[PDB]
């Protein structure tokens, strides 16, 4: 269960690192001159 | 507790997959031609 | 440890539900007519 | 494993607190008068 939980957390972290790679689309829609 | 924790993680993942489905509203407010 | 972990997850969920209440500021900056 | 899991959660929380410090860039791109 423990090393299942840990390898859900390393799914959550690799979602967050998708969400950051959306936020850095959004910041670059909102742009360089 | 373990398979409670795991089924909080599968609540966290199904929040993140709401947050992604806000980010993909925001990116499509910021739009197609 | 288990019911510590679970009550970090219920900290993570109550962050996500701050992050959603930023996203629903951002969507309402981006607005009603 | 438990106090490994807990110290992934305190990695997740310190990601979320990066994501909040992007959202508060985005809200301040979208600005003060």
């Amino acid at each position: 269960r423990m090393k299942q939980i840990e390898d859900k957390l390393e799914e959550i972290l690799x979602k967050l690192y998708h969400i950051e790679n959306e936020l850095a689309r959004i910041k670059k829609l909102l742009x360089e001159r």
